[PDB]
């Protein structure tokens, strides 16, 4: 469609069904995941947003980015660390793991955020506004299967405190996305990015499913 | 004493005992405070962390300050935003109180930060130091008293996730205040602004009681 944004949605219909379809989302949604399973997502989580962020701080005043730079509103790396401290302990940044399929989707970030920077707005879009729609039933799902102490930690990075209505900033990021100025080419490229960064999350569910069944 | 560290512990030992007493503070170790009570003291934090953190910010490149500046070990505001939404919602930022004795504390950190930053490493230390060494068991008694849903949400803000021992970390922090470079007139005002400090709280403390009892 004409809308950047338009373009993207409709461009990754295909594999954003792939990554719901993956054995490891799908047993999400079945309610099916377990404490050690969430924890795994957890630490990747923490690997691809410490990657992206750093890169959107590297490019924030170019204009190539600057148009959907939202700091204070997005921002997921606090919370993480928040979470991965109740999660793994006090002690965590030495034992939360590191695997293959997350150092693929981190070694891409900070390519594109170093030689491609035209694109990171296809990663920050697929991740930022991702979390932000289907973030929101993967949490309800999360703690009513988690089964959690009351100890009022571990799930803060399913809350973005900064954004007082969800459909009211989707609606302000797809107006700014839509202001960057691209040649059809480089629009080219954004789209297909957006659809690359869906296959390097479903790696992912596939190489961590593989991790847990032994 | 000699060092900054231990002149500062043996100065504000009084008032330290003062704010223990302080009513309000007596009945939380006592296991013994509202969510209506609690919520008071974390929109405190929240203003009185903004406060502090803007000014830090703001002359974290000085020498009064550089030695002492441990960014992502100590900040609070991230934490202290993701707990406010938890406990008044999507909107929570246009909802908290702010009280004059909250004004005070805020007002009185601007004042230092930006006409006696020298003094600004009273209040870091007096704030960070206080709420980490103490933050792990007034959490417990939080947790035992607020009854929280299993949402994993609402008391980051008593966890530093970036600090794995609390213990080897204050080391660190007690070793930079001794190296910090200061004439014998500005040490003793740094020693009379951690009481000044403690009485912001006590003064905090006492309206806040005022407030749920009338």
């Amino acid at each position: 469609p004409q809308d950047l944004s338009e373009a993207l949605k409709e461009a990754t219909k295909e594999v954003h069904t792939q990554a719901e379809n993956a054995e490891f989302m799908r047993n999400f949604q079945k309610g099916q995941v377990t404490r050690d399973g969430f924890k795994l997502v957890m630490a990747s989580l923490y690997h691809i947003y410490v990657a992206l962020e750093e890169e959107i701080e590297r490019n924030k005043e170019s204009p190539v980015f600057a148009p959907v730079y939202f700091p204070e509103e997005l921002h997921r790396k606090a919370a993480l660390e928040q979470d991965l401290a109740f999660w793994y302990g006090p002690r965590w940044q030495e034992v939360i793991p590191y695997t293959p399929a997350m150092q693929r989707y981190v070694k891409r970030l900070h390519e594109v955020g170093r030689t491609e920077p035209e694109l990171l707005v296809a990663h920050a879009y697929t991740r930022y506004l991702g979390d932000l729609s289907g973030g929101q039933v993967l949490k309800k799902i999360a703690q009513k299967a988690l089964d959690l102490p009351s100890s009022g930690e571990g799930l803060a990075f399913f809350t973005f405190p900064n954004i007082a209505s969800a459909t009211k900033f989707k609606q302000l990021y797809r107006s700014r996305m839509n202001s960057l100025e691209m040649t059809p080419a480089v629009r080219q490229r954004v789209i297909e990015e957006a659809k690359t960064a869906f296959l390097l999350n479903i790696q992912l569910f596939e190489e961590l499913q593989e991790l847990l069944t032994h």
